[PDB]
């Protein structure tokens, strides 16, 4: 019901620049398997201070997984106000 599935992807983004497209379901952040998205959130908030991280994907309709790296060089968000998932790039579905 709430996995977590990407809804849209916004253009020119973290998560557009490792390809992360609208279907997937992310399966793991840095090796921890993440069954919502607010347990996606909760890892990403432990990458704050992190140059990237590396999530496992399964693209829709299939069920190969594969990581993929993003760049959090330049990754900045309001941690108290503002999602985590959203300053990557992705809109959970839906």
């Amino acid at each position: 019901m709430v996995r977590p599935v990407v809804g849209e992807i916004a253009a020119n983004s973290i998560a557009a620049e490792a390809q992360i497209a609208p279907g997937t379901e992310l399966k793991a952040v840095d090796g921890i398997e993440t069954p919502d998205w607010d347990a996606v959130r909760l890892q990403l908030v432990d990458k704050i201070g992190d140059e990237s991280t590396t999530i496992t994907v399964a693209p829709f309709g299939s069920d190969q997984r594969r990581d993929v790296k993003l760049d959090l060089r330049h990754w900045a968000f309001e941690p108290d106000k503002e999602d985590p998932v959203s300053s990557l790039g992705i809109r959970p579905r839906g």
